[PDB]
This record gives C-alpha cells, structure tokens and sequence, in this order.
C-alpha cells in the first residue's frame, strides 16, 4: 500500500537495466515494487545511448542485444501485461521480466500480439485467452487510461520511479531513490 | 596540459552548475586536468520535465548544502559570458576557468545576468583583466563567429546536452555520469 512504482516502456534500454535490479533493491530497502508499463532525435545521440547501454552491460556482466529495428512499439506486450495483471499482479511482474529479457536478447517482437501471446503459458495462461484479452475493447480502454493517468500525475520517461510521491527519473537515480527511502528524505 | 577531461556545458544549465562545483576536485583526485568548454548549442511533456528538473536541482542542492537560487526568469541566454570565457582563455586559460567558476557561483545565486556584456565584464578585475578591454573583445565580429563555431563543430562531433564529459575519447553525458566517468579513468576502462 506504499509501493515503489516502476514506470517504464518495454522498449527502454535504461528500463532494462533498472528492471533487473529493482526487485532486489526494494527487498533490501524493505519495500514492494509496482510495475507499470506504459507507452512512449539526433543519430549521434542514439549512437551514444547504444554505447552507454553496451558500456553498462559490459560492466555488470549482462548480455544486451536489442533487435535490429529497435525500439519496437510495445503495444501488444503492454496490453498483455495489464490483461494478466487483472487476474494476478504477480504473474504480471513475472511476464514483464520475461518481456525485457526476451526483447533484449533479440528474441521477441513486443509489437506482435501473436509473438507476445507465446509468453503466456508460462504464467499458466493459454495463448488463446491472452490473445482474446488484448483484443478486448474494455482492456484497450483500461491501458489507455493507465497512461493518461500517468501524464496527469507528472510521470514521463523510462525508467521513472515514484516513492511516497517523490519522483526519480532515470536508471542512474536508483541509488538516490534508495538513499531517500533509507533517510526518509532530505 | 596534454590529455584533459573535456567539460562541455551551458552556463544556464542547473546540472552543469553542480558538475562545476565538483569537477576540478575529482580531476585532481584522479590525477587529470579539466578543459572547460562553454557552448550555446547545449499540451506537451516539457512543463512536466522543466518542473521535475527544478525540483531535482533543489533537492540536490539541499543534500549537499549548496546555494542554488537561479534568476527569477531562468534560464538566461548566456551569450556574453560564453564569449567572455573564450576571450579570457586567449589571454589566460587559468583565468578563464576562474572566470567560469565565478559565473556559475554568481548566476545560480541570482547575482549575474549572463546575457549582459556590461554585467559580465565586471568580473574582469577578479581575474585580472579590465572590463572595457573585455567588452572590446566580445564585441568583435570574428570572435563572435569563432565562439559560435566551437559550439557548432562540437555538435557535429556528437557533443550534445549539458554537462557532457569527454575523457580519452570516451563520452559521458550528464551530471549523473560523473561517477561512472571517475571509474572509467581509475580502471583504465572496460
Ligand atoms: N535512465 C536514465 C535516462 C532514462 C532515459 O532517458 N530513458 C529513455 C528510454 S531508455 C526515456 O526516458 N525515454 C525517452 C523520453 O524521456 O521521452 C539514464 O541513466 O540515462
Ligand atoms: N542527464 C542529465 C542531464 C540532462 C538534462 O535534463 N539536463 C540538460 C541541461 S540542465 C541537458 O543535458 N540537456 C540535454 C539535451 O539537450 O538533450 C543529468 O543527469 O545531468
Ligand atoms: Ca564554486
């Protein structure tokens, strides 16, 4: 009832490294994490990001491989998360971890309903049902409200963390957020 | 003075301010020097983004106990001070850094209009140069073209934002990366 909110886009390289450390960190700090996927210029700036991600991975001993036409528009994966989530928030976190993990080993088109639905029976969900659910109008309206509520609450970018109403934007802000939680704020 | 950490920034940049309070000491701890390089190239979402940054600056400033009080109409187009830095460097690099240090201190305690040539020239004596000699230099069309060109060319070489640190060819963007960068210098890399 006082979770660390974890707002991210599945196509976010920085969210990938955050996704990954967030669970253990919140455990160390004795908090829960609420995972919240939501939808989101220069060549040289994109060239830098790539260098930075590779540089982060290399240091953490992580394998990191975005697909050739990164970033995917992860609409099917984002709809799938909230579909699962309505049934079981824990299954949804699990599903989210498997998206990041497959996406960033070059193994999942997160825009494809069909490809995303192959992740289901893995959270004990039939592809058919997941497929039906994300093709359901009420869920499509639900996911849209999630992101609009995000805008309305000042949430932008990925990863974005919200703890006790204090916002922290960025992967490199996780230790500051932790220091905020431990001290109670400054 | 051979392989410095290049410190690229905009004077009106809050995050560059905090880097500026830190860079020399880190560099001196690391056994490196710093090449200071100010440049002018450094419903929607940006009201949320601006509003986040000011909140973020205020808390960074509280935590470290630094003065952070931008002019009421922040950010200023810091054209005069940037030009002044390069005019100053021509005469003395060490003085250009002193001048730059001071500009940060003064701008972010609301004591300096960095868009004003007269106001900026007044920092001349503090560095050992005379205000109207400084005002002479920054009024020259060529220096104006030369300053701008440094920024333009930096952009073409893939320098963007504020602050941006280049050490031994390795780019580190943002106040947040000062920590990783230190590690990149100490460990020789990874
Ligand atoms: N994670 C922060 C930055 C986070 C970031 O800029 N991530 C991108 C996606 S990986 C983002 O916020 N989306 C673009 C946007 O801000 O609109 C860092 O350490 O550099
Ligand atoms: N990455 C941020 C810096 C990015 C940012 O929001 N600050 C501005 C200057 S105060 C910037 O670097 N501009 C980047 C751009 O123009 O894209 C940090 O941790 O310092
Ligand atoms: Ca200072």
């Amino acid at each position: 009832m006082n979770p660390i909110e974890f707002w991210f886009d599945f196509s976010s390289g920085y969210a990938f490294f955050a996704a990954q450390r967030i669970e253990a960190l919140a455990a160390e700090l004795g908090r829960t994490v609420l995972w919240r996927p939501y939808m989101l210029s220069t060549p040289l700036k994109r060239d830098y990001a790539q260098r930075d991600w590779a540089r982060i991975a290399r240091q953490r001993g992580l394998t990191f491989r975005p697909p050739a036409d990164h970033p995917h528009v992860a609409l099917a994966a984002t709809r799938a998360f909230y579909w699962i989530e309505a049934q079981s928030p824990d299954a949804a976190t699990a599903f989210a971890q498997r998206v990041f993990d497959l996406y960033f080993s070059d193994r999942l088109d997160t825009a494809s309903p069909e490809a995303v639905s192959r992740l289901g029976p893995e959270v004990g969900l039939e592809p058919e049902a997941l497929l039906a659910g994300i093709a359901d109008p009420a869920l499509k309206e639900t996911v849209r409200k999630i992101g609009e509520d995000a805008v309305a609450r000042g949430i932008f970018g990925s990863p974005f963390f919200l703890v006790d109403d204090e916002p922290f934007w960025g992967w490199d802000r996780m230790e500051m957020m932790a220091e905020w939680i431990r001290t109670g704020g400054w």
